[PDB]
RNA sequence: GGAGAUGAAAGUCUCCACUAGAGAGUCG
RNA sequence: GACUCUCU
């Protein structure tokens, strides 16, 4: 992904996006209860905090391109996925405007507590005036379509979350790129049924993590990647992509049938233009985060690339032999024979991409007892071997409890914490609940009990 | 909670990141 | 079926 050019909105017309500039984030009851090392992000130009310049800090991810034509490595990777996807056999025909705005059973509605995006975010127009759940009305939304057309530019705003003090200092905030409803509801008629399969079938033929429940999913995983694991980490994985890999997908989406009409959607987000403040930019490259698609998306050109970084890196290599899971950029994946990632990322700069080791180490083997996934290890169950806990690891769970943008769900936050506690034992987690319970707030609330979230747990088997 | 508008005030009104997934809670 | 929270 890389800017072409930035434009003052008086040369483009634009109106102006302006996003919150101060954060949600206050210390919690549990502050110094627990240890902790991260800070609410840096969302203006002038926090004490900086040590760099922060725009320039916030849009070096575009990082820049590499190839934009596919080479015949990632043509075979292309062809390879699409012809594992046919077994599926997605409806590639137009989902219906109902249905897109209001949901299916495997496609939730288009959220309507958050933002419509451009130009409506600037005029005061919200979603809720747009659309109703039980209306279904698909009139209002029509009307609109046909007011301001597609390809309306992406609202650029801060995330508002923890990140370590490393990107405290160095400026290195994340942004989100929202989306107009207008693209979100033609995104979502073209592609409706695609969404619907994948969110209907996470596992190895979609290679797709969306829509699994790590309660139970992680005891399939040892089963769908047989053989040895491999698994690696990307520095920046959305704004890396460079345009060859939305040409890639496009060779995927034609293989299992799209029209050319729908195909010619993906340059829609190759080629993104986008208002943060007072300025329009052009980015050419690199996945916006706020479109309706991102993470099925990503996870599809994901299967694209091990595929291809598979081929171009090591002799008679059996595609077929590849098992994977994706989720956007995170990856999990097995072959029959041990595979050198040293060597993968190699092949990866070469096409725009960064990849580091998993255990966030400097070198490069992956096994069960270490790897992780979503952010949680595999814990093989103490009593039935067989059924596999996720472990977030309780420093992440020290890390979330210790802040909050609204006290009124202290009780709410701790129990969700609890519930993915829980998992590293009952030694660990009466230590997190005793240290709970050290504080007077602690003392008033509801925790679950250690042996109710094992008992559920089981009655899943 | 923060910001604004208005107003002596009372109040009133307006704003406070996108796409998805998962789990939970509350209510019907 | 709504509404909300925390995670990823
Ligand atoms: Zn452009």
């Amino acid at each position: 992904g890389e800017i072409q050019w930035v434009k003052p909105n008086k040369e483009t017309g634009r109106l102006n996006i302006n996003g919150p500039t101060r954060t949600k984030l206050e210390p919690s009851v549990f502050h110094d209860v627990f240890e902790g090392n991260k800070e609410p992000a840096v969302l203006h130009s002038k926090d004490p905090r900086l040590e760099v310049d922060f725009e320039q800090a916030l849009f070096s991810k575009y990082v820049g391109n590499t190839l934009y034509e596919p080479d015949e490595y990632i043509k075979e990777a292309a062809l390879h996925y699409a012809n594992q996807l046919k077994q599926l056999d997605i409806d590639t025909s137009q989902m219906s405007m109902e249905e897109a705005c209001y949901g299916t059973e495997n496609l939730e509605a288009i959220d309507l507590h958050t933002s419509a995006g451009y130009p409506y975010s600037a005029l005061g127009i919200k979603k809720r005036d747009i659309l109703d759940s039980t209306t279904r009305d698909v009139s209002k939304m029509k009307f609109y379509m046909d007011k301001y057309g597609l390809d309306l530019p992406y609202s650029t705003y801060v995330k508002d979350e923890l990140r370590s003090i490393d990107k405290i200092k160095k400026g290195k905030s994340r942004l989100i790129e929202a989306s107009s409803l207008n693209d979100s509801v033609y995104l979502r008629m073209t592609f409706g049924h695609l969404y619907e399969t994948f969110h209907a079938n996470p596992g190895t033929v979609t290679g797709s993590a969306v829509g699994c429940n790590p309660d139970t999913f992680w005891s399939k995983l040892p089963i769908l990647l047989p053989g040895s694991l491999f698994a690696f980490d990307y520095s920046g994985y959305d704004a890396s992509l460079s345009p060859v890999w939305f040409r890639a997908l496009e060779l995927v989406l034609r293989e299992i049938g799209y029209s050319e009409e729908a195909v010619s959607l993906v340059e829609g987000i190759n080629h993104t233009h986008h208002v943060y403040r007072n300025k329009t930019y052009c980015v050419l490259g690199g996945m916006p985060s706020g479109m309706s698609g991102t993470s099925i998306f990503n996870s599809m050109i994901n299967n694209i690339i091990i595929r291809a970084l598979l081929i171009k890196t090591f002799k008679g290599i059996d595609l077929d032999e590849l098992n994977m899971v994706a989720y956007g950029d995170d990856v999990l994946a097995s072959y029959p024979f041990p595979i050198d990632c040293l060597e993968l990322a190699r092949t990866g700069k070469e096409y725009g991409l960064t990849m580091t080791p998993a255990d966030k180490s400097p070198c490069f083997e992956v096994n069960w007892d270490n790897a992780t996934f979503l952010k949680r290890g595999f814990l093989p169950d103490e009593q039935f071997p067989f059924l596999i806990h996720p472990t977030m690891p309780m420093k992440e769970i020290h890390e979330s409890i210790r802040w909050t943008k609204d006290a009124r769900n202290t009780q709410d936050h701790v129990r969700s914490l609890c519930l993915l506690a829980w998992h590293n034992g009952k030694q660990e987690y009466e230590k997190f609940v005793s240290a709970i319970r050290s504080v007077p707030v602690g003392k008033a609330l509801a925790i679950p009990n250690y042996e109710n979230l094992r008992r559920n747990w089981l009655e899943l088997f």
